[PDB]
């Protein structure tokens, strides 16, 4: 609120926008007062926003694009895994590669500004989160590195980022955009959710992602739709000026979620670059800027250098990424959709070969092995049942339901969950489904398939069905789902549409169930987990496209399952952090984020609760000894690689050094002492000393790819002085602590087999 | 099944070149929603209003089972992924499926070729009671040339069926009756379908 003691610092263009800072001056300098509140506010378009164009000047309308998975509403492109499904392949190769690809199709679909990635918020602080999916881990560290990987791919393709959503945007429920349409203002019904965090926590939980995003390069950040502290995040001073512009460095643009804005001033004063969707969406979700800022500049309300500060941030990101002299193609695709936008569409195959084989890829790289009884690999079973909808198509078509994949009916079989709903879905060319794949490979086997693919509570003999095809099969796969989307939160854990009467008749009878999911997020599989009828388990996530071609082969045992979880599976939803969300009629409704820090699994490893399975588990058809832990304090270097700095403040600062200095690196040795060819994800945990801890942190993570039997890899992790640091409130800067930091290193955040303890002054 | 799929109509439509956005309709497209054998060792145990799938075969004493059914959806998406096109399938009842007919008039407009199949189950120990489609096909075939100009209709039956409705229709560009397949039944017509021979059957 208080933006006198948290004023706005100028851009200056930082590291590597310093040529295109300059040129954003000299443009912004010579644009008239309408010019600026023509780029700085939105105009109707086909994109999911578009700035006005500054047309004197040649600087044409940039089309702001979703989403966090690639274009949405697009024809023409390839659906690719969700953020949470390269999470858990754990593969910081493939995490680029994603994004990169992302790139390509959004660049040459004619997008100037991709809505992505989700770099931290929602991070999250609940499982039941609506849209964490987009997201990556429910771990700063981890979150930190893809969010790096995801910018980087994106910005090497030529498009700018906006990465999204800063800052704390942990629940789906009390969101509450500004919409006033004729009567009803959301102004007049309840205020957005308040996430109340104390400093500590938003440096080391919150922070942490979106400080790699912006040493990464974003160009531009989305405040987000919750109040923080009772303030808006668009219009919050301490966090947009200080913050993320002062101490984050952050030289590009902040961007309002869609109704994010809520204010006029405020929000000139407070941070805020560009005011989205503006014109767009019948100017419903607020038109706080336009010709309104026309108004307020030359009645002197609004500083006139401030909004050309504004008009920099915007254009900075145009001339880095050569967008003037390589401008991207015209974009053809109505993207709003009809009533909203009469307009029609063209059409343009964006598909590169490659594409289709890096998702599989990410597929078979993600997929979670979480219990095998010894059924897994397949060999060449002759007789195979399959269950559930999921396992093949959508009966109304792939994208039947709409362009944010949400307008399907509540009991609608939507085939495999190969996305989420809402803003960061997108359309599918095709689905290659999971009965597709099992049959190709049944076929080449001289066998027999039959699947059950209605729902089998409401359909006419669907029960009678499943008990005569049961009890022959050799095998019986279970394919379950767990739709969640946008603009709400899960109510529970509970499997979606038929799941929970799927697995009772299956167990009921066959003795070899396979089951596979689909999912958003954390499912409740109690009743089934421990039944040893249910002989393995794998948790697939969302993998786009490619869903059953990512999975068989992993079933078959052409490639053995790699992924780990990249968040807490507990048993029940009474075992996370409480109040994860607050439903309340209350006019300004409150979370207090009074855990602190101990979100996911810093929650389960502080009260001493053992999740079914844990952060970073994962099985795999061999296993993996560690062995001979070294700290090599002679392997430090100094930080050159990163686009941008941050002026994080830091004890240990003496004009050469940074706080993201490697000034350690700690080494293992794997050996496979299986009996097949493995992959393992090993893992590095930190219990940094210090009051009220986390207990363990990941701090490393290294992937060691088809480790054959009897062979052993060196497993590397380089460790900087930010992952070493904690954040002190009284002195406002991070410093390495005092006392003993137990290094750990294992196959997950409960199996830790090689420890160490380094005590630094 | 590639001697004998019988070409009955055709404009220009066929054979299909290198099509970028393809449409289907019909549950005759992909398999029998409770498994290809659901309907017992007779072919003719399922409810009356059933989603059978693809008609390989009749009911009665002269059915068999089916290791598996190479359904037509799944031959067609092969052969679109080849092309680098998309494709995508509406295969509920678009009668008593809420949002089917939307979903239906939202994907035919851009598609540059649509495939309805129909049916039309018969058994032993009954007659048919006349020549009408098989489930909701009068009604694929409403929805089809309402919302298309080139439909593409092919046929599974275990005889003669009423086309009057939609065969003079200027929209329905090609018809086909494929009669009764068997197991390999989306493989023996989409070669036919793109070119790659052409059909014989009369
Ligand atoms: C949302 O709300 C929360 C809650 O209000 C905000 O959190 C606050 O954030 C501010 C920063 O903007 C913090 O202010 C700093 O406080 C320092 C003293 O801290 C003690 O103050 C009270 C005691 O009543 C308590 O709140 C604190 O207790 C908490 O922390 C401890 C330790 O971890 C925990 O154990 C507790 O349980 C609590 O969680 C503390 O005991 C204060 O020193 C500091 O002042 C320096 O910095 C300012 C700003 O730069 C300077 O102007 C000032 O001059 C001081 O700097 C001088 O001194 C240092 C060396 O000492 C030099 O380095 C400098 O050069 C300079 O000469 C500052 O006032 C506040 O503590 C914090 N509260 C909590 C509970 O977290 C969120 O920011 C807010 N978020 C948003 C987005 O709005
Ligand atoms: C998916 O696959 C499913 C099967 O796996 C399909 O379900 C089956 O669908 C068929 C039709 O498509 C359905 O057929 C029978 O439905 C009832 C069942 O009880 C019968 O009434 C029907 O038989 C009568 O009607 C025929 C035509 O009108 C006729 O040829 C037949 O002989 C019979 O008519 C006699 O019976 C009437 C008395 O009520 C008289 O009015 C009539 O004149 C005839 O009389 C003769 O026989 C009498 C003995 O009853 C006798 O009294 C009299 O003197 C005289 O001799 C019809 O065959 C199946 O039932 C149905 N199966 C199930 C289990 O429901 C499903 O359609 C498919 N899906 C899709 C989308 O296609
Ligand atoms: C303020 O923003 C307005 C919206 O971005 C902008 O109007 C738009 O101006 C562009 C030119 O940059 C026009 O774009 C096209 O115009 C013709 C159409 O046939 C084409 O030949 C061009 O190639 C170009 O693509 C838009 O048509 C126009 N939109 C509207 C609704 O008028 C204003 O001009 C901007 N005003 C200022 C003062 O900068
Ligand atoms: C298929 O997807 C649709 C949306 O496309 C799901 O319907 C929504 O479900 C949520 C609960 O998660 C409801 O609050 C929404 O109101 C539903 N939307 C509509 C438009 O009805 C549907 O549940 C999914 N089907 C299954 C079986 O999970
Ligand atoms: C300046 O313009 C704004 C926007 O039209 C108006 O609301 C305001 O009252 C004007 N004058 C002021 C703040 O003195
Ligand atoms: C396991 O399956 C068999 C049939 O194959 C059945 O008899 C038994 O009750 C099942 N047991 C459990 C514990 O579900
Ligand atoms: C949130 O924060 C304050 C403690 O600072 C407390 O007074 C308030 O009632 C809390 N709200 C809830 C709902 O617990
Ligand atoms: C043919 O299709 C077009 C739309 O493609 C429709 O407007 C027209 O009425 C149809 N004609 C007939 C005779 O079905």
């Amino acid at each position: 609120s208080n933006s006198t003691q948290w004023p706005a610092p100028l851009a200056n263009g930082g590291k590597s926008w310093a040529s295109a800072f300059k040129k954003a001056k000299a443009t912004v300098t010579e644009m008239t007062v309408e010019e600026l509140a023509n780029i700085t506010s939105g105009v109707i378009g086909l994109c999911s926003g578009v700035t006005g164009a500054v047309t004197r000047l040649g600087i044409p309308e940039f089309c702001l694009q979703d989403g966090p998975i690639g274009p949405r509403g697009v024809h023409g492109s390839s659906q690719f895994p969700a953020g949470l499904t390269v999470a858990a392949t754990w593969d910081r190769t493939l995490m680029y590669a994603r994004a990169r690809g992302m790139g390509q199709e959004f660049h040459d679909q004619g997008v100037h500004l991709a809505l992505a990635p989700v770099t931290g918020g929602p991070l999250g602080r609940t499982p039941l989160n609506g849209r964490g999916w987009e997201g990556t881990f429910a771990d700063p560290y981890a979150c930190g590195e893809a969010s790096y990987l995801s910018v980087k791919g994106l910005t090497d393709a030529g498009v700018a980022t906006v990465s999204k959503h800063w800052i704390a945007y942990e629940q789906e429920t009390s969101r509450n955009l500004y919409i006033d349409i004729d009567g009803v203002s959301q102004a007049d019904i309840q205020l957005p959710i308040s996430s109340n965090v104390d400093d500590l926590t938003m440096h080391e939980l919150y922070m942490w992602s979106f400080a790699e995003a912006v040493r990464a390069g974003t160009n531009h950040i989305m405040c987000s739709y919750n109040r923080i502290n009772n303030t808006h995040s668009c219009s919050n001073a301490k966090g947009l000026n200080q913050l993320l512009k002062t101490e984050l460095n952050f030289q590009g643009g902040v961007v309002s979620d869609w109704g994010g804005q809520w204010d006029s001033v405020p929000a000139a004063e407070n941070g805020l670059d560009v005011a989205m969707p503006g014109k767009g969406f019948l100017g419903a979700l607020g038109d706080f800027w336009g010709a309104t800022l026309v108004e307020l500049i030359n009645n002197g309300t609004v500083s006139e250098d401030l909004v050309r500060d504004k008009a920099v941030r915007i254009l900075t990101g145009y001339y880095y990424l050569g967008q003037d002299t390589n401008p991207p193609p015209p974009f053809v695709y109505n993207t709003i959709g009809a009533p909203t936008l009469n307009a029609t569409s063209g059409y343009r195959n964006v598909r590169k070969p490659g594409t289709a084989e890096l998702i599989k890829e990410i597929g078979s790289a993600s997929v979670t092995l979480l219990k095998n009884t010894g059924s897994l690999p397949l060999k060449h079973p002759q007789r195979i049942a399959v269950l559930g909808n999921d396992a093949t198509y959508n009966v109304l078509g792939p994208n039947a339901c709409g362009l944010a994949n949400s307008a399907c009916d509540i009991d609608n079989l939507n085939g495999t969950l190969t996305t989420g709903g809402g803003s960061g879905s997108a359309l599918s060319p095709y689905t290659i489904t999971p009965l597709e794949a099992l049959q190709k490979r049944a076929i080449e086997d001289n066998a027999e398939i039959a699947a059950v693919v209605a729902n089998s509570n409401t359909t006419t003999g669907a029960e009678d069905a499943i008990a005569a095809l049961l009890p022959d099969a050799d095998v019986t796969f279970v394919f379950l789902n767990r739709y969640s989307e946008e603009g709400a939160d899960a109510p529970d854990f509970s499997l979606g549409g038929d799941g929970d009467n799927l697995m009772d008749l299956a167990v009921t009878y066959s003795s070899n169930v396979v089951v596979v999911i689909h999912t958003t997020g954390v499912v409740d599989i109690e009743k089934w987990a421990d039944n040893p009828n249910v002989t393995a388990i794998l948790v697939a996530y969302l993998p786009g496209q490619e869903a059953g071609n990512s999975l068989v082969p992993v079933l078959y045992g052409d490639v053995a399952p790699s992924g780990k979880l990249p968040w807490t599976w507990g048993k029940s939803i009474d075992d996370y952090v409480p109040n994860g969300v607050v439903y309340t009629d209350a006019y300004s409704p409150q979370s207090n984020f009074t855990e602190g820090v101990f979100i996911d699994y810093r929650w389960f490893d502080k009260m001493g609760i053992t999740p079914r399975y844990e952060f970073g588990f994962g099985l795999s058809y061999t296993t993996f000894t560690y062995s001979n832990l070294i700290v090599d304090h002679g392997r430090w270097a100094k930080d050159y690689s990163s686009v941008m700095e941050t002026a994080e403040p830091f004890a240990e600062w003496d004009g050469t050094n940074s706080l993201y200095d490697v000034i350690f690196t700690v080494f293992a040795t794997i050996t496979n002492t299986g009996n097949l060819t493995g992959s393992e994800v090993a893992q590095l945990y930190i219990s940094i000393p210090g009051d009220n801890q986390p207990v363990r942190q990941l701090r490393g993570f290294d992937k060691i790819k088809d480790l054959p039997v009897g062979d052993s890899a060196v497993v590397t992790f380089p460790i900087r002085r930010k992952d070493v640091s904690s954040w002190s409130v009284v002195d406002q800067l991070w410093y390495v602590p005092n006392g003993d930091f137990l290094i750990s290193v294992g196959g997950s955040s409960r199996d830790l087999p090689l420890n160490t303890t380094w005590t630094p002054h």
